[PDB]
């Protein structure tokens, strides 16, 4: 049965028929819904061959060459290669198509209106951690573009049965160190305590600030990972100030321009790319709300509230809500002043609604994870709060994978 | 680990396993292939007896007499009563237990810390629409308690074979009229256009303000509903003012004190109580964010932002977030001044976390609907945002039921 999908603000209804193309189970069953879980609990040639075929058909259908001689030959090549070797390789154009499709298919991404605009760097001819680093630098340079951010993905060599994976150990290309204190607390970003320690242990001389950019740990197959410091000119950062509260800059806050996820696996036609870092630009609440105000992150709400002279003694003064708004405002203002691409949560969710509509017409649905699409402040002030969403796994897909240590 | 859903709190790093979901006898709308968790409404003989037996088992467990002679005799009583009449009836203490458990079971309610403290009015002797009105007036008086609100449910006679249902047509005991205008817009609450026009069709002389309290449409078995005006002195309202924005009072906004849901079905041991209105006290975001700021409700955000002199021509000023905060603050401040019970979304979610811990120890889990539990402003500023939740249906339950017309 196909799900009826209602928008509660507009009263309009659609039917999701795309979910029928799902070949992979999510975490839910009729007995209990596990939609709010962040990670999956659970984290032969004929099965590879059927994923490969399905993906090749997706590709030829996308270039409107479905059933062509080019199409049939390509399927025979894939078939001949799997049968002899247990695996196959993608053509660059297939890889490019596959990577845009994985982004398109990502249920947690609110930025999917952009999905067709993705620079794909083919790095499958990489043979060493040293080469990975060079590719990573070029990616950063290209994606940053002096503040005019451009979406990009770099795809390192696929996993192969006989050997270790290419991996970037860091969860993002740009991350701030978190230094555990003898007295339990953390200096820097508490989310990065473990990777910070791994870096030091692999030879990095640590800093002692709140915002020390981490080096990269890059791993070529079956080798210890190697440490690479990113050249500071590569990492564009925006100092945070507020349009009207002058003390705000005194807080010494800053964030980096480029959000670039580097720990996720890219799956295309049954092939798996364990190192395929991708990047776009930030939505302001990621920084203003989560990274700065989460209690297990920089946790600056109290500091800001004290500075704004708010009554911190009672929740009902809504001091938290008031401080968060100003912090988000500071992020938006500072990124705009520095001329660095950023989108606020109102503009982002409005674009996502238009994306849902485009996708309804093009594919008969759009997989979306409501808990992730709705922003972490002002939920119901955005149109996506009132929109029902169906969540399911299509391939090509970005997936979580185990930490390599 | 254990073969039960693993539930993580991402703020604290702590893990639990939900074993209570095992007690679910009723399927939700999710499958392995697609999650329908964000959908607001997803679409007897031996059947009764097994629901009855299971409920009677729950009752005897809760008073610690499982397997006792009194437990076995009640079981026998129930099957005999069904055997000869097709239905059965609850003892008074069974009803009280079942009503409390219905509330304890409600996955969408953030106020369940209070579940044990529920006044159950037994109105199973009611035989007319006039008497329903008297009971409902008594309920409102008791629950309102001049501003010191008290949780209550009033239970009218159950569905019976052949015979028509007791129904309250209104969705809440207190609702404001919504009058469709010539220009196509609505004066009052647009959520209530249909019930308003039904009240007129049944002979109510309509008012024409933004905050006209609706009469009740009450239906006794096999009769047309009858119209009842609530005496104005029984309906406590709170005029809205802001602690520092002196003009806010001039907007003439107000809300009623008592949230009293009247169109839900209370199901206990297979028995169906089609009229069983229940009330608590408000969480401030229900009024300040949803009822006043939803685009399809009072939709006041822009009017307030304009009075605050915000830049409403650009999303990136965060005018909507700033205005919503002040409206929420005005709600809290005004209820506080008026001495009417209300709870802010920070205190409420903190108490819900406490509830989750109580229920983990008491029953090994707690069914909870994340999208409904997380408040509509300041989501990740509250501890429930960082808490994974397992949603499933337990009985006794409050359930949606079709409109009687
Ligand atoms: C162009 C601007 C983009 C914006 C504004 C954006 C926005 C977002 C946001 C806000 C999230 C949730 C992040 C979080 O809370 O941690 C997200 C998740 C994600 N986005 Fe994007 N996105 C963009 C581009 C991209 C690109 C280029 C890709 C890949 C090609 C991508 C794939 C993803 C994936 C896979 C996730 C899920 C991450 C996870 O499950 O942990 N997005 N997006
Ligand atoms: C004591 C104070 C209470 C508070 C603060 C409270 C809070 C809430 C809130 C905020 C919601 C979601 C409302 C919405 O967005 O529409 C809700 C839903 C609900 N609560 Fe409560 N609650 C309280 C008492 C009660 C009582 C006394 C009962 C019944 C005995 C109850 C049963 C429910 C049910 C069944 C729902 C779900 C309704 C639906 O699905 O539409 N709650 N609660
Ligand atoms: C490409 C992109 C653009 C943009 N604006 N934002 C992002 C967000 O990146 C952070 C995402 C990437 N997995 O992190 C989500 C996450 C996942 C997990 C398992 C844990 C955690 N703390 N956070 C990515
Ligand atoms: C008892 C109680 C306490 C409290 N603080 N809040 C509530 C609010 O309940 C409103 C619920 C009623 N099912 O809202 C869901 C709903 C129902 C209807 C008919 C329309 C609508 N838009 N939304 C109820
Ligand atoms: C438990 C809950 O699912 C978890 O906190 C999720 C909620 N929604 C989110 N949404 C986004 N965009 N990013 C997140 O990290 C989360 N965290
Ligand atoms: C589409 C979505 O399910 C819908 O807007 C829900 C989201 N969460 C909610 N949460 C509560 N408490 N009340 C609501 O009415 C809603 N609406
Ligand atoms: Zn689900």
């Amino acid at each position: 049965k196909f799900p009826r999908v209602k928008n509660w603000e507009l009263g309009s209804i659609t039917y999701d028929t795309l979910c029928a193309q799902s070949q992979q189970d999510g975490p839910c069953t009729p007995r209990r819904c596990l939609g709010s879980l962040v990670l999956p609990r659970k984290l032969p040639a004929e099965q590879l061959l059927s994923q490969a075929r399905d993906f090749i058909n997706q590709y030829y259908s996308s270039i409107k060459r479905s059933g062509s001689q080019a199409h049939e030959e390509r399927l025979q090549e894939v078939e001949a290669e799997v049968a002899s070797t247990g695996t196959y390789h993608l053509r660059e154009s297939e890889l490019v198509f596959g990577a845009k499709q994985a982004w398109r298919n990502a249920p947690r991404c609110v930025g999917r209106i952009q999905w067709g605009k993705l620079q794909v760097f083919d790095a499958r001819d990489c043979s060493s951690a040293q080469e990975m680093f060079t590719y990573i630098c070029n990616h950063i340079k290209y994606a940053t573009n002096r503040g005019n951010l451009r979406s990009a993905i770099t795809v390192f060599p696929q996993r192969a049965p006989g050997r270790g994976d290419f991996r970037i150990w860091n969860s993002q290309l740009v991350r701030y160190a978190g230094y555990r204190q003898q007295d339990g607390s953390v200096r820097g970003d508490p989310a990065n305590v473990e990777i910070t320690e791994l870096c030091i242990q692999h030879g990095w001389t640590p800093g002692n600030g709140r915002f020390d950019v981490l080096p990269l740990l890059l791993q070529a197959p079956d080798e210890a990972p190697e440490l690479f410091v990113l050249p500071p000119e590569l990492v564009l950062e925006v100092p945070l100030e507020h349009p009207t509260l002058e003390w705000f800059a005194a807080l010494g806050l800053r964030w980096y321009a480029l959000p670039a996820v580097s720990n996720m696996l890219l799956e295309i036609g049954g092939l798996e790319f364990s190192a395929a870092p991708f990047s776009g630009w930030y939505m302001s609440t990621e920084i203003g709300t989560r990274n700065l105000c989460d209690p297990h992150r920089y946790n600056i709400l109290e500091d800001v509230a004290v500075c704004m002279d708010l009554d911190t003694r009672t929740t009902s003064s809504l001091w938290k809500d008031k401080a968060a708004v100003e912090i988000n405002l500071a992020v938006l203002h500072s990124f705009q002043l520095a001329k660095v691409t950023i989108v606020d949560h109102h503009a982002a969710t409005v674009s996502f609604m238009k994306h849902l509509d485009n996708e309804q017409k093009a594919r008969g649905g759009c997989p979306a994870d409501w808990a992730w699409i709705v922003p972490p402040i002002s939920g119901s002030l955005t149109p996506v709060f009132h929109q029902e969403m169906v969540n399911y796994i299509l391939s090509p897909a970005f997936r979580y994978q185990p930490d390599p240590w």
